[PDB]
């Protein structure tokens, strides 16, 4: 498909298959995706703070998580696990770019590496495992 | 939240309700809202990790603390208004650095587990 994807002015999200219900205002702005990668950008808001000068880990990891899902961009996918390092505390007004790249893939699962950068300095790094298929036992 | 030394600025409606804390343990309860969804039947990982993170910080309960790393397994997708209790317990501490284990359960079925490393300055 699809005519809507062609079009000078097609929204970037048009071809995005994952997290259809996600409000980017609560997570991160999608910047690009495709070819086994994605970038999102988090500009933290006051509601995201844990402390006056520390953005809550849920929002830092939440942005990384979204980048990771966008790199694979598959309909029926879930994050199953992650190992992540929050290298420095982030304040509001800091723009953090999260760049995801798939490192391993199969029909059933992938591993995606995410690096977060502030002014091109790494401040986050993580590996996410994603499962692609919901039934459970 | 008297005696609570961590996350003074955190909006509990956007995260999880603090149920109890003290003695190197804490429980919080996540009530998923629609704004938290990634997909119709999957709460975004950021809110699940956010809830666990809050639990972990309240277990240690130290001023000037920061989550420096985590290893977590999301064991099942979480859906709207499944109440999820996250129970955090310190497993290692040298004051400067601590490890907190957090388990989240829906009913008594385990939907989340992880280890959180916390630095205090």
């Amino acid at each position: 498909g699809a005519m809507e994807m062609n079009m000078a002015d097609a929204p970037l999200e048009e071809g995005l298959l994952v997290c259809t219900r996600l409000d980017q205002n609560l997570c991160a702005e999608l910047i690009s995706f495709g070819s086994g990668k994605a970038t999102v950008c988090l500009t933290p808001k006051e509601f995201m703070l844990c402390e006056d000068d520390v953005v809550h880990a849920g929002f830092i990891v939440g942005a990384a998580s979204f980048a990771a899902l966008c790199a694979l961009n598959k309909k029926n996918s879930l994050i199953s696990s992650m190992k992540v390092n929050l290298l420095a505390p982030i304040e509001i007004k800091q723009e953090i770019y999260f760049n995801a790249t798939i490192t391993h893939t199969s029909s059933k699962k992938s591993t995606i590496r995410v690096e977060g950068e502030f002014m091109e300095i790494k401040v986050f790094e993580g590996d996410f495992e994603i499962l692609v298929f919901r039934p459970f036992k």
